[PDB]
């Protein structure tokens, strides 16, 4: 698929399962709006967000919610969720991955040509 | 200051300079209301963004602009900005520093909350 | 495989493809010997370092020639290497995960039980 | 002075404190010599490892003992240490910052390295 997100724990060094993720899509009034959703698998993966034929460019935004998921495991965070803004731009799949600790977190992405 | 930003350039090993940041608040009907913003100084801080009396309980959003920041040194980045949201205050005063570290693909942030 | 590898570029939004791992092991006297080595996949994940049957307890080293990577790219870096070194503690499959930047880098470890 | 090392802790959103740190120079020989030696302050900061004078090109060794800075607070964490290699000085002498971020399973490191 031509989206797919991956989040680790770097407090206990697994995947992070579990976590909802919602993208959404910039429309033309600069208002964003849904897109696709999923909570992140077994391995801290989320698959089949979205198609080639729907992933058009844009300006897409992964808002990752890294509070509820800290929350469960009885950790105070300090973020609300993550998000992961970017210009999806016709030229290729992408990886989002991110590392999260209470505290912190990183973002990458991994664009690659099939 | 109850507020400060502080970002570097993890290819050029330096701070990033004349980053801009945009600071919004949560306002009652839930929409972000402009609260403060500044440029990154040449030592990549961004000091005096607010006040004690003005930096009450709520909702922020730092909001880092490196995408204009990539591209005047020639690189077409991946992200539009780095975004950082998180209750302030909610147990009383506090100081924050926010750390970014910004790559054209990556970025990471972190916060340091000290109480004085 | 219980010990596999996988390095990100963080200026390119890529897996680092072609860099060499070398992996140690501390002996009795505490000198690191050699155990396992490989270049990073086109996909910058490096397999089949090493078996269930080898990999015992012990203190191990990842050492990631970060620095001829970055030559190779003609950029300038920071690091010599990047080196990770960790007690395995049977209880195990372990992912070193490195996201590279020229004058930064970050390593994560994914511990899941089969 | 011309090497410092800054130390924050990604769960609990302050300086790590007290965190020891060794640095090493490669000798001669190709065997890592002992070259300075500390602890991290309240501000999670090392100053004064070193001298411009004593800090001469070569490539060093930047150790962090961040097992134990985890166990003290009850952790087990993956990383026996935190480790930064890198030649110093090739161009001429240069401040060095050497950044690290700690979590249990993770951790990052930067440098910041100017030219006084
Ligand atoms: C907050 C701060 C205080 C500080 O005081 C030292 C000084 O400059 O005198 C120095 C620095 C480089 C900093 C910023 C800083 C410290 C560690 C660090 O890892 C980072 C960048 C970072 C940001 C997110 C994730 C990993 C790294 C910045
Ligand atoms: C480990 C892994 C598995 C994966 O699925 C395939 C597999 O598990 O073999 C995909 C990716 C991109 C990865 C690597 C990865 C995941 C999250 C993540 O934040 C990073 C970057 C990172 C690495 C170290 C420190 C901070 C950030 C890499």
């Amino acid at each position: 698929c031509p989206l797919m997100v991956k989040v680790l724990d770097a407090v206990r060094g697994s995947p992070a399962i579990n976590v909802a993720v919602h993208v959404f899509r910039k429309a033309a009034d600069d208002t964003w709006e849904p897109f696709a959703s999923g909570k992140t698998s077994e391995s801290g993966e989320l698959h089949g967000l979205t198609t080639e034929e729907e992933f058009v460019e844009g300006i897409y935004k992964v808002e990752i919610d890294t509070k509820s998921y800290w929350k469960a495991l009885g950790i105070s965070p300090f973020h609300e969720h993550a998000e992961v803004v970017f210009t999806a731009n016709d030229s290729r799949r992408y990886t989002i991955a991110a590392l999260l600790s209470p505290y912190s977190y990183s973002t990458t992405a991994v664009v690659t040509n099939p």
